[PDB]
């Protein structure tokens, strides 16, 4: 549950993305990736991916990181709302990529992360809240579909 205030932090953050969003796809991969090697291991189309320098210069891997935060701002957009969209994504992740819910964590933490690491002093505490805020809404929304799917 956030507030409109809080709302208008995550999308003023997302137009941040937006400017870049393949940049920041990429980024965020990279940090999940080499963050957690494990998570490398559930995409058969990274997992030949040896080095951080392969990964940086992969073009599928900034094409797949330009789908994953597509698919993320159109949540976002929502403001909550996001039931049609969020239900495919649950669904696809839990059934046939089989993503636990803690690499959504990682992934949601590894957000926060590349939004520092691109935009250090620019990303100020309140817009960190909110953007933990509505990447937590996404991930308990998410849950509440894997807990119903009896997905771990
Ligand atoms: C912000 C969180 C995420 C979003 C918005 C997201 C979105 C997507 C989308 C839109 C697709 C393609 C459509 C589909 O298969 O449903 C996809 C595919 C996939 N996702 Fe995610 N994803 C997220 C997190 C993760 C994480 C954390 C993992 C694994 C650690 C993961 C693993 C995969 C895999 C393996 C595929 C199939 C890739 C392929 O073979 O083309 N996703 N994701």
């Amino acid at each position: 549950g956030l507030s409109d205030g809080e709302w208008q932090q995550v999308l003023n953050v997302w137009g941040k993305v937006e400017a870049d969003i393949a940049g920041h796809g990429q980024e965020v991969l990279i940090r999940l990736f080499t963050g957690h090697p494990e998570t490398l291991e559930k995409f058969d189309k990274f997992k030949h991916l040896k080095t951080e320098a392969e990964m940086k210069a992969s073009e599928d891997l900034k094409k797949h990181g330009t789908v994953v935060l597509t698919a993320l701002g159109g949540i976002l957009k929502k403001k909550g709302h996001h039931e049609a969209e969020l239900k495919p994504l649950a669904q696809s992740h839990a059934t046939k990529h089989k993503i636990p819910i803690k690499y959504l964590e990682f992934i949601s933490d590894a957000i926060i992360h590349v939004l520092h690491s691109k935009h250090p002093g620019d990303f100020g505490a309140d817009a960190q809240g909110a953007m933990t805020k509505a990447l937590e809404l996404f991930r308990n929304d998410i849950a509440a579909k894997y807990k119903e799917l009896g997905f771990q």
